[PDB]
C-alpha cells in the first residue's frame, strides 16, 4: 500500500478500560490515522 | 495473526508523546502481538 504507515508500539490496557474493545491512542497518532476519539480503527500485526 | 477494530479513547497524560497505544489481552491476543510489539493503525 502506498505512503507512510503509521506504527505504534502495544502496551498494555488500564484495567478499567479491558474487555471493552477500546484503544487510547494520542493526538499524534489520531492525527495521522486520521481519526477523532470515538471512532474506530483497525489494529494489525507489523 | 489476525485484523481487529476497535473504538479509540483519549491518552492518558503520560503516555503523550510515545507513540504508544493501549491495547487490552483480548485485542492483542487477536491480533497475534504481546506488550511491547508494534500494530499499524488504520482508519475504518
Amino acid at each position: 500500500m502506498p505512503g507512510k504507515k503509521v506504527v505504534a508500539r502495544v502496551a498494555e490496557a488500564y484495567a478499567e478500560d479491558v474487555g471493552k474493545r477500546v484503544v487510547r491512542v494520542d493526538k499524534y497518532e489520531r492525527a495521522k490515522v486520521g481519526v477523532k476519539v470515538g471512532d474506530y480503527v483497525e489494529v494489525k500485526k507489523v
